[PDB]
RNA sequence: UUUUUU
């Protein structure tokens, strides 16, 4: 899926700024050139319009770079001449990225005029008047609904001399009304040629004299959280270690004692064992669960898997990086072997093979060879539990070994030894460590998005997705370990790695306020520490906003809570609170899903419209908006929200 | 280009009902299978998987024939062996289309044990259970979410022992929740295949002895606004002629005598010429202004250029329909150059040139020749007036005579003679002569659609879309009347015609109530008589819906009516609605736009939240939801929507 | 941000 230049903007070169457009292909050599990667048509003018196969946008070109959004155009390439091109730079942290100008482009030079009265062209040729409020900010003077606004992103702020100030990447709007916009300016993209093309990291950085956070990228399987910690120990250091999946904390005090000779500490909800060493190994959820840090326990913190993009990592994180220093520690390590932007690379131990529609089990439209899995010990990753016990369920009646796994079930049900085809979603990851022969990979994520609804106020919704780099090449990646592999895809289709969505920030703060007894505003603090810390993956600053929400959210039921809780689903706070509006309003809740279970026994009780607060999934009861927790929510709506074009 | 098949469903052959997919084509394959027509890819099973550009649904064949839904297909081709293969059947009325199957593709057993347990297979292969309840309905067992069922449109609906019942077209909402499906019974494609393959209503129907529905169909400038009443009237017959044009209308007057030594009376708002002649002209308004049928008046009612869908048209058409066998009548003549399912095929007077980006007048992403307009007269579309204006003062410059047109500038300002390029919206689409050498198209133009989004209650929205089958051949046809013509455009395809959106059979309420005294019960009498009659455009039936929220809609302001009338803008009656109810909460209306400009004088009086009833454009005020007249409307929301899915 | 009753 490259990216093409499929029509351009024309620009006035003098006077008062008029802009037109021109159109170069109609899905003609776009989607077509969307895969061949070369454009055999010449490129002209500065502003340039781009397509994907799914998305139109803009690029813009300053300094003879062809300059646009990671949001928009993640790692693609470029369709030109010699076929496709690759980036030449790739900024997730500032939301940029840039490929070398074409034969015939033309740049805009960098304003150097200092101007606060800006212009803004979008792909319909308009010229907006922005009036410059900050570095990165410009009010409009006439606000407009976003959906105007989108397909802009890489367009340009002009000054009144018509010089490049910055390109544009979002809105911040008011209850979908677009007011003031977001936008790169040229000195980042100054600061992005500037910078050294590598940055090496691959090496446990040097204990710093004051307290220093610090990155560490090195492939996995690297000693990143079992030598690393065992030099830093060795040179006397008191190495605290947070991962994001129970089942590995624990393997590493067995492993450790082993290849290390150290007994350390192993903390979990389910286990905990205190032996007094030096270094010691806790997941997210239990050191949130703990409190966070306490006084100078420790002067090194590692936070290994520090990608992964989960509310309880997010917030484990944050959490370090807002107390770590105040604890007396040293050093903080962001470690990872797949920071944002990452893309997906050949691997030397894996041959990959694509799925054909030939074999006689069908698996998400194409079909794998039953001799493919009979005999050996492989890994099916569907999208969802239903799909495992599907699968697992046709798979035995062909009498093949085979179990499904996925949270809810204990990892008993995976033989260690022995034949067998393990079908799971990705709760694989955080419940089992060993590898496979082959692995099959549907090649889809179900994630979850916040929309800004206004049916009262917001909505999460639940889809299914392709997958993200850090996706392919963790599920590709549990096969070829110290030894051969096999890795079958029903698509080659990636997706760019390093953001996330709004909604696993509103994760972060139910999960404060579920399981952590951390006040919304705590939670900001620590959500604050990691958005402003870069190299990390990004998300847009919504922090105030959720904040205000789960900050009227007052008196939940303890039983309510207890219930929802325990049942393990999302945002058990959430749901609770709405059961507890619903069961004090004698109402009752969106619908009889199990998801509204808590309420049950009331069942007989509870009649007429929902007090709906939000939206969580399906509402099939009559609705009621004059709760005062609903125009509460209302209320928040209204405040600033940046959403990306 | 044509529909292309890319998958397909595999149901299983005894036993439970149960289905996988095979997916056979990626999006590449798509396109170019979609643009020369040609797959070569064997074609098995019952149920296909098929793909346009745009979206994806399903086809199912029965009977020798593969079938699927209208509003999916449109008139479109079938990617085949050979190439695109033709529909054999193309019924708007039923939402039902079919190709003769491929080779290879076998064919579902109806249904004959007219068992009411049903299963519905959907596009993601999941068989959901259904109760019939009616011919073409059926209740789900358990609601879900309409974008669950999105894209399973002509999907077979299965009874217990495996035959064909139907295929899905539609889901019947609840608030977004799909609580039944709307099918196309299997009885419907046997009485389709039981009338003929080929038709022809070009010839003037015969004057029956009993009152008669008939239907005109012949080319653009082909007589049958002309010739054809002349040719009654020549007869002996007294007839009404009904068009939606006031140009056109007037153009009659001058024409007819010299053409067919007929002056004939007239009637619009401005000009009510009467002669006596055997032959009337009205515009639809008039006609409607008048009250519709007066007893014994007319032997014939031609309601001409029936293709149109303005809300005026629809209310007329659905007037005479309801009204002219009571009022003596013996024939109503619907006509048209443009039938539901019709596509632009050649006219032998038109010669068509595709614009290119090379020429002096940047049109949509195009670029015009001055060479090609210099000399002669012509006849510029673009989507807004606007557009227009800027055009036409652009051409203005350059020494053209150009003169924009749209309404609410008097027909005058159109020279009748000598080299001319006017610069028109749609208001010069339908039915004018104007004597022009070329028409030159953007291909696009501007549509209203509502959306049910609870926010409170539903939004009208105003986007440019490219145009349809209609719009192409009306604009093209104002060119090669009666001699050559060229006609010139950007972009080559169409969407197909004969459909129109619900938010017009609103504007029928709006107009109802507005300017010519109806309740919205009589109303409802009229679009019902619409509505009924096959060979008209169709729409979803919501008129139980509109006619309860208008229903609702009492004591309006009549000062505030007679201004939003006056100004000559959409929905005045819900502007006006709308701007009664802030006026006696003294609160602002929902923006300061142009649309809000009857309450501008009251603005230093009106603060506060606007108490929001709908949304008709962007909202930039705080808003309440507390008012009366928004809960009347929400509880309007709760009755059953039948919506494409 | 396209028609028609003003
Ligand atoms: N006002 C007019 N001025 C000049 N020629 C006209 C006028 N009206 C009709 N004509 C001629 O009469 C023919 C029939 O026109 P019309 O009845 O409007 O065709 P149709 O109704 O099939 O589109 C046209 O081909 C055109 O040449
Ligand atoms: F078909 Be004609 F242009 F009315
Ligand atoms: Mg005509
Ligand atoms: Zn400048
Ligand atoms: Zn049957």
């Amino acid at each position: 899926g490259s990216v093409v230049i499929v029509g351009r903007i024309i620009l006035s070169g003098s006077g008062s700024i008029t802009a037109y457009s021109q159109q170069t292909r109609g899905l003609l050599g776009c989607i077509i050139t969307s895969l061949t990667g070369r454009d055999k048509n010449q490129v002209e003018g500065e502003v340039q319009v781009v397509s994907t196969a799914t998305q139109s946008f803009l690029a813009t070109c300053v300094n003879g770079v062809c300059w646009t959004v990671y949001h928009g155009a993640g790692s693609k390439t470029l369709a030109g001449p010699k076929g496709p091109i690759t980036q030449m730079y790739t900024n997730v942290d500032q939301d940029l990225v840039g490929w070398q100008a074409p034969p015939g482009a033309r740049s805009l030079t960098p304003c150097t005029c200092g101007s606060s009265d800006l212009y803004l062209v979008t792909r319909h040729a308009d010229v907006i008047p922005v009036r410059r409020r900050g570095d990165s900010r410009g009010s409009l003077l006439s606000p407009r609904p976003v959906s105007y606004l989108k397909g802009s992103s890489g367009g340009p702020l002009l000054c009144p001399s018509g010089h490049a100030v910055g390109i544009f990447r979002a809105a911040v709007c008011t209850r979908g009304v677009a007011k003031a916009v977001d936008f790169v300016p040229v000195e980042s993209m100054e600061t992005t040629m500037r910078s050294p093309v590598f940055t090496d990291n691959s090496s446990p950085p040097a204990v710093p004299q004051s307290f220093q956070v610090a990155h560490l990228h090195a492939p996995t399987g690297s000693g990143k959280s079992t030598k690393v910690p065992a030099a830093y120990a060795a040179q006397g250091y008191k190495v605290l270690v947070l991962n994001p999946s129970v089942a590995a904390t624990l393997g590493f005090g067995a492993y450790m004692s082993k290849a290390h000779g150290i007994d350390p500490n192993i903390r979990t909800g389910v286990r905990t064992i205190t032996t007094g060493a030096p270094v010691t190994y806790s997941t997210y959820g239990k050191f949130l669960a703990d409190g966070g840090c306490s006084g100078g326990a420790y002067d090194i913190i590692i936070c290994d898997e520090c990608h992964s993009t989960d509310s309880t990592t997010i917030l484990g994180i944050g959490t370090v990086l807002d107390q770590a220093e105040t604890a007396g520690a040293r050093l903080v390590v962001l470690a990872t072997a797949t920071p944002p932007g990452s893309v997906t690379v050949p691997h030397p131990n894996i041959e990959e093979v694509a799925l054909s529609n030939t074999g006689e089990i069908p698996f998400y439209g194409k079909a794998i060879p039953i001799e493919a899995i009979r005999g050996g010990r492989h890994l099916i990753f569907c999208h969802s539990k239903k799909k495992c016990d599907e699968l697992a369920a046709k798979l035995s009646g062909l009498g093949i070994n085979a179990v499904a796994y996925y949270r809810g079930l204990d990892v008993s049900v995976i033989p260690t030894i022995g034949d067998v085809v393990v079908v799971a979603t990705d709760a694989l990851m955080t419940g089992y460590t060993g590898d496979f022969d082959s692995v099959i990979d549907c090649n889809t994520c179900v994630t979850q998005t916040v929309d800004f609804s206004l049916d009262p106020t917001f909505t999460i919704e639940t889809t299914t997705v392709p997958q993200d780099a850090v996706s392919r090449s963790q599920r590709r990646g549990r096969t070829g370990r110290g030894r051969r592999g096999i890795y079958r895809f029903v698509t080659p289709g990636e997706r760019p790695s390093g953001m996330f969505d709004s909604s696993v920030l509103c994760e972060c703060y139910d999960a404060g306020c579920a399981w952590y007894e951390l006040t919304p505003a705590e939670t900001s603090v620590r959500l604050r520490a990691y958005l402003n810390t870069p190299g990390l993956p990004v998300c847009q600053d919504h922090l105030e906003f959720w904040e205000s929400v789960f900050t009227g959210l007052t008196h939940i039921d303890a039983h309510f809570l207890s219930q929802t809780k325990q049942a393990g689903d999302n945002f058990p706070y959430l749901v609770a609170y709405q059961a507890t509006v619903c069961a004090r309003a004698q109402a009752p809740p969106p619908s009889w899903d199990q998801m509204w279970k808590c309420l049950i026994r009331l069942k007989p009780t509870l009649h007429g419209p929902t007090p709906l607060l939000y939206r969580l999934g399906a509402v099939q009861n009559e609705v009621t908006l004059t709760h005062p927790i609903t125009k509460y929510i209302m209320a928040c709506m209204s405040a600033d929200l940046e959403v990306v074009t």
